[PDB]
């Protein structure tokens, strides 16, 4: 169900960074962003559940929660990589979590490559 999805952590063998981030959100919330990444793959969300946000940065938003609890992530190839996860109490996602965002998707690309490998 949760097909090519990946989770940054800073090196092939570092600290879980995303999984510990979301780990923290409320059971709800976490069923809910994982049905969301799933749906994301099958190209079924409604319109209210991701959002460009600058640059290659795409947001996955659970819109029955007044979009409180959101996933910044980017496209790595053909993988999503699920950069921050958060609580968010203003509709305007937080300058912070986008700069934490665009500075871990730097990390990834420098650790594993601008694209993923011909063959993994």
């Amino acid at each position: 169900a949760m097909g090519t999805w990946k989770f940054f952590r800073a090196s092939v063998d570092g600290r879980p960074v995303f999984k510990k981030e979301f780990d923290k959100l409320p059971d709800q919330a976490r069923a809910a962003l994982i049905v969301l990444m799933q749906r994301y793959l099958v190209g079924d969300l409604a319109a209210g559940s991701i959002k460009p946000i600058r640059g290659d940065i795409l947001e996955l938003r659970w819109h029955e929660a007044n979009n409180h609890f959101r996933v910044l992530f980017f496209r790595w190839g053909q993988h999503p990589v699920a950069l921050t996860a958060f609580y968010a109490n203003q509709q305007k996602t937080p300058k912070t979590k986008i700069e934490t965002a665009l500075d871990r998707q730097k990390i990834w690309k420098r650790a594993f490559g601008d694209t993923p490998p011909i063959l993994e």
